[PDB]
């Protein structure tokens, strides 16, 4: 103890405990959200928001880790602080998982199991909310919006030449 070259005979002042709780901050209570501003935007060239190739994903728009996603290409992914799952958000903020996006009834959903910062989905706490088009979920302290091909049915159309 007191390693890393004992020549550094310096501490803060005292104390030892700092990370007793998985890290708290930013969560869907005070900041990021602020107003019901829903961003109706597609992924530039598209093809990764309206995706029905047997896969769908929630993607964290922005929020501490940001840039992330639940891959629901498999029947269920653990979402949050994860050494090994799929959706890891910094792996420092969430109680291992806020949710696991379980596919039941052909629908992917977020199952709240208690996340450290707090669980919300569209400003409301739920049990298991369906992967939807454009809506976003709070896991810990990140804003995670989900997209998928399924929406209103897919009638298919290759005929579109004016």
């Amino acid at each position: 103890v007191t390693d890393m070259n004992p020549d550094i005979e310096k501490d803060q002042t005292s104390d030892e405990v700092t990370v007793e709780t998985t890290s708290v901050f930013r969560a869907d209570f005070l900041s990021e959200l602020d107003a019901p501003a829903q961003a109706g935007t597609e992924s530039a060239v598209s093809g990764v928001e309206g995706l029905p190739p047997g896969s769908a994903l929630l993607v964290v728009k922005r929020g501490p880790n940001a840039g992330s996603r639940f891959l629901l290409d498999q029947a269920i992914t653990s979402a949050g602080r994860h050494p090994d799952s799929d959706i890891f958000l910094d792996d420092v903020t969430v109680s291992r998982r806020h949710a696991e996006f379980r596919l039941e009834n052909n629908e992917f959903n977020v199952v709240d199991v208690g996340s450290l910062n707090g669980t919300y989905v569209n400003r409301e706490p739920v049990d298991s909310a369906v992967l939807a088009n454009g809506d976003e979920v709070q896991i810990g302290k990140f804003r995670l919006v989900f997209l998928t091909g399924p929406k209103q049915g897919e009638d298919d159309g290759s005929t579109g030449g004016p």
